């Protein structure tokens, strides 16, 4: 599944309908990054000039164009086909098949920017730019003052510059059946993987070998790169909420946390599963375990429109301090430890968080993100309990971190969830750890 | 292998003792970078200052003071240990254990940096930097001005500014027996990824899937990153020397060249071998390859204490230019065509470059590449010949892109070749795929 | 006569009124500016910050705030109160009398406006800021960044930002009665300068010296700088409109241009003057001296509500091709020479620009400054015919300059000239010279 | 007097001969200064390219090669002839004058530095340039970089970068008879000025008056510009050390402090009269003014090669204390009061600095400006007593601000003092100032 020209096109036509007469929005491509030296990472557009073009070369720059309330255009500017440098570096798409390939009116080499911006934003009262996103973007639209000296050439500037943002960003946050399908097959593709994992870990490997095997299965499915830097934490490394080393042998009897997830088309799969690193759990892993898969599971049930983050982050709060004090780890009254936010030492993030184009999603959350879901919004659900190694509770649960984390869609009555497909009850998870265990 | 603390200390006491009295060295930390909104790249380490120090942190750097001929001392800034960006990021070394870890006399935390360097340089003659390598290393070395300014504090500023790139980078030039062990392993390590996918290639399988086997291989030796992006040009796209798309389905009956190499604790390794993707060669195929594989093998006997880049390329054009003329590619004298460089439009990048830290590792080359070569010197070497879809040759050699490329390292009388454990003789090639297309 | 503190409120009202509710206008101090190594300029504060406040001390932001369509309040930031600062380089206003003394609601020290700011924008709609008038206060407006990365905090950030230079520059254009009256003694004071400057004119005098005639009229009123450079353009040095070397001594024979205007109250006076430095004109001096004096009389016998310059401006161009074909400078049909622009090597500036703060005052002047002109509006009405030296006309009139500037302010039935009182008829200025010639 | 073209050239010859061999020097001009929208300030010229050039135009850059020891040339950029730009705004020199008129022996337009100045430095090992003095020099020199990764085109960038202001300002510290000459006349177009001022000074006049006096005096005399804004401060405004708002009407009884210099051929006069707007000292006026006299006189004798700054200020410090102590200012024992530094407040500046083509002029003073005197070395001497109009000293003494300052040159046995004539002493200026006021 795919997002098509046509609805990157829709997308562009959407923003122009919210935009002024007389306006014109510029969106830039993200820049190349240095790796080391002369080398390079591996290219990575603009989140938000991919969601309105599909295009994935850098120096470009995508212009819409409000005359007025019924004539509109659009201008891309990128980079010339030049025969050496192409025959280096790689083909560009060059400006005569950039129209018909991406859907645009007029398409101008990004050398002539200069030359040409001030020229499209003569005369018009608003520019649409997110400005301090990136400082050559910025440095090309102040570039304005060309307008603002030019009055004696009859140049006039916009006074008006507005962040697209806000509203490309909410645009971002509510899915297309289309953007849903990606989504769904980007979850998929990372519950494989995380499923690989699980059947190839043994006591022994490296915490980056489950990184590796992760990686292939992206790739094999299409998804080059990981939506985020793989966590692979065995014993303490699973109480480092976001720890990339990944270098130490994973032993017998530790948990292993990995925190995994493929970019696919552009968007982000999002999974995290704790398992036993022998494939079985022990009592004191298994007893914390508990706790956080009924904190995913309630969550599950009540995730829908109408409710909020919020909202069942407090139904979650209640399972884990009655958990906690139930085990010895929490002292006192259920509801007076919660209201002391008791359970902070044990699980210090969010519940959810948007999930999209970036893993970390754009979108207003609202305070304390209490905004009401709606369908087409799709989030995460990761609770997490983590026992620091000098934690001062019953000495058998010191080192165990834990965190289960799926990736869902608010629907019109509940949620879908994208990658129920990688198991997650402990008798499931160590029934496919001893199949795999046994050839 | 690797390279250890000793060393280190050894490369830092190497460059002090190259350094005039009362100066002082500065090497900067490379700046984390960002993929997309708020996720960031995995951490690379600026080459230079991994080279001086082994440490994998950004926000540091490296002091080396030269009080004067017998008295010196150094002094690191490094990220403080922090209890809450250490749960939410990763651990961090701190000042307290630095002094012990990476050898040096003192640690600082990098928070106070602006208010600590100034007093270092104060009254030196010297100072070493690389200016223009990161804007943020000269913002805080041009914050000079404190000292500048500050005589009625009785602050001095050194005169002198020296940039140590030249010196470093001369050092990288000749590696000490241990980073050649280094190397060999990164030799071998990426020759293995390439014989697995000559292995795994089958018609209709994606260029990008040759990508995902060799990064699993990468990986499960301990080398989790390409030092490069990985090239898999298959037909067309093996003349385009960077192609790094890898997105097209690999055709019966074409070739497909495999530019890929690993990075093992900081070392890159480099390799290219082109091959059938069916298991065999067809004779317009084979007749080009044998061009590049003669250019190659005549090149490895060559290369050795006493030559020079340049003189080795003269023998691979002449080689060339006579194979291109024999199958009719060329038309002319031999030696008319050597002299107007007629091997170009087939042959346009370098024979070899230097191989370090850094792909394209550091040193230099002198005019055309004529540096007399001597031990310790490591380089690729790394013919080609790319027939343009529509060059004005014999229709059956259109389209058609061979490079055939390996490491070497120059010792006493000749050189060791890193990677030629993964086979290039076309008979060896076809026996090795034809095994693996058996099962 | 001056512009009050009320005044200086009424202003800040009337741009507050312009404003959207739930919004902020930033008006920012111009930055002090170095002559020479520690030594600055005598400080000149911005105009439009002038314009608001009446306040000159740098480092000052004033902020009008419009919370809703009947709330708003005025918060300025000024150099805090300093007692070593104080007695080294003069009395600062402080925060504590800054209300009181400027008409502000709340006064707080510059030293904390980053830590402040952004709380003021904190939740509203539009920001209004005059982008890129200077990098200082752009740094501080876009450090907006913390609003935007701010939502954890529960802060946003305004997302519309308008430039307030096109509103608060037609306000400045319309001139109130204390402002006309305030130019009006500017005038006054600029017209006595010139007057003194004709009637000290000697041949051998160095161009400076009426320089420092000029400057020294305009000190003894209180104005103690110029609106703008001095120029002194006496020879072949007159058709150079803005010479300001003033270095060679005036020859017996030769014309003087004397461009010069005070600053009073912070406007700008702006008087041109040319006439013989031996206090009579020569026959070739005074053809020329009439064809610009009929060009300015007509054009003030013109000037009023209706009209535009660049009406007026086809009057002078007629005015000037015909006294240039009666005289043989020009050559052909007048109504021909007129359709070619051929006045314009003599003549190659506009007939007038808008006055008041700035001497080229901020203002819309429509295409080729055609606005229609209303009461209030003050300009400068400065014909001016300057013949080459090596100019291809008759012999005599070859290294003549002459330039005769007025400023005027349209009233409700024509203009009133406000420097009128420095003679200008050529019998008037050789019978006021002659008088002072004898003492 | 002035600097000839020759000296220009020597000066420029001995920096030339300080510079290591296959080197290059770089003084660039200062950037002209908005004072206004679009209005700026008259040029005044780096003190350091103009004491190399003597040329008064801005973007212009001066280049010292040093090829080898007997080898060496100079370059000049600087703006080009342009027809139009000097019809409007002044004379250019442009190149094919420029060797000539300079001294130097090419020349080249200011537009094409970008694409020479990188092959002027090719290939050379060091470069000396200000670093951190203007940004828009730092830009072009860092453009170094076109060097650096040019290694393919053969280029190399000098590794060495020297400031080479310590050894100019050095030079500069040391005037040559020539420069002495040109300060002496400014001493005596600044002495014109103060004398004038004593005898135009009347109970009621505003501060401003003085300084229109000053300013009107130093222009006279060809010197069109003050080295420094001119300081009139009457009553209590004379304990503000560097009060320049000069805007307070002059009282019958108080004492008026006149700081004020000329800039004549680039040089800085420096000095500073006290005396009564009435004529006549009071009983207490005169008491601290004999102290701040006696101050001065002692080290008018003192100042002599072998000396320091910093030894003749131990001299005033008695005396100021001594005084103090006798008029009740002070309380205890002198030696004890010198002991805790009693005098600083009210004496809080020191008592000489350098004086040369910058009123604060560069050079090395040494620790607490102990450097040793030797002839040649310009500088001021301005011993001061400013009690404070709510100091906790007798009633009478309240609101004194007294300063006297001369400009002095180290001779072979002593010193010369510049600017002696104008009076000092009460009696003569009550003498002075009694004739002036009988008309
Ligand atoms: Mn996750
Ligand atoms: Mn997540
Ligand atoms: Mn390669
Ligand atoms: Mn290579
Ligand atoms: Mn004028
Ligand atoms: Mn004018
Ligand atoms: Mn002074
Ligand atoms: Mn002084």
């Amino acid at each position: 599944s795919e997002i098509s020209r046509q609805e990157f096109q829709r997308r562009r036509q959407a923003l122009v309908e919210q935009m002024q007469p007389g306006s014109a929005a510029l969106i830039f491509a993200a820049p190349e990054v240095t790796r080391s030296a002369d080398s390079e990472y591996p290219y990575r557009q603009n989140s938000d000039f991919w969601y309105f073009t599909g295009f994935n070369e850098p120096e470009a720059v995508l212009v819409l164009i409000k005359s007025d309330d019924t004539h509109n255009h659009s201008v891309l500017f990128n980079r010339v086909r030049d025969l050496t440098a192409e025959i280096w570096f790689g083909r560009r798409l060059g400006q005569d098949a950039a129209p018909e390939k991406l859907g645009v009116d007029r398409a101008l080499a990004f050398s002539e920017i200069n030359q040409q911006l001030y020229q499209l934003l003569n005369g018009l009262d608003v520019v649409y730019h997110a400005q301090g996103e990136y400082a050559y973007a910025d440095v090309i639209v102040n570039s304005l003052e060309k307008l603002r000296k030019g009055s004696r050439q009859n140049l006039t500037a916009p006074a008006t510059m507005i962040d697209w943002r806000p509203v490309v960003h909410e645009m971002r946050l509510f899915k297309s059946p289309e953007e849903i399908a990606v989504l769904r097959r980007a979850g998929e593709i990372t519950a494989m993987a995380h499923t690989r994992a699980m059947e190839k870990c043994r006591p022994g490997m490296f915490e980056y070998h489950l990184e590796g095997e992760i990686h292939h299965e992206f790739n094999r499915h299409g998804a080059r790169y990981p939506s985020y830097n793989t966590i692979v934490g065995s014993g303490e490394n699973g109480c480092i909420l976001h720890y990339t080393e990944n270098e130490c042998e994973m032993r017998d009897g530790d948990l292993v946390l990995i925190d995994a997830g493929c970019e696919y088309k552009g968007y982000a799969g999002d999974i995290t599963r704790t398992f036993p690193v022998n494939g079985k759990f022990t009592q004191a892993q298994r007893e914390i375990y508990d706790i956080v898969l009924e904190s995913l599971e309630t969550s599950l049930r009540l995730y829908r429109p109408g409710t909020s983050i919020l909202e069942v982050t407090g139904e979650v709060v209640r399972i884990m301090v009655s958990g906690l004090v139930k085990l010895g780890i929490l002292k006192g009254d259920v509801d007076e430890l919660i209201a002391q936010n008791a359970h902070r030492p044990f699980f210090m993030h969010g519940l959810s968080h948007w999930l999209g184009l970036d893993v970390h999603d754009v979108g207003v959350y609202g305070q304390d993100r209490s905004r009401i879901l709606e369908p087409g919004m799709v989030l995460t659900v990761e609770p997490g309990l983590y026992i620091a190694p000098d934690a001062e509770v019953p000495e058998q649960y010191r080192g165990i971190g834990i965190r289960i984390e799926d990736d869902i869609v608010i629907t019109e009555t509940g949620n879908e969830n994208l990658t129920a497909s990688v198991v997650k009850k402990p008798e499931e998870i160590e029934a496919l750890m001893v199949a795999a265990r046994k050839q």
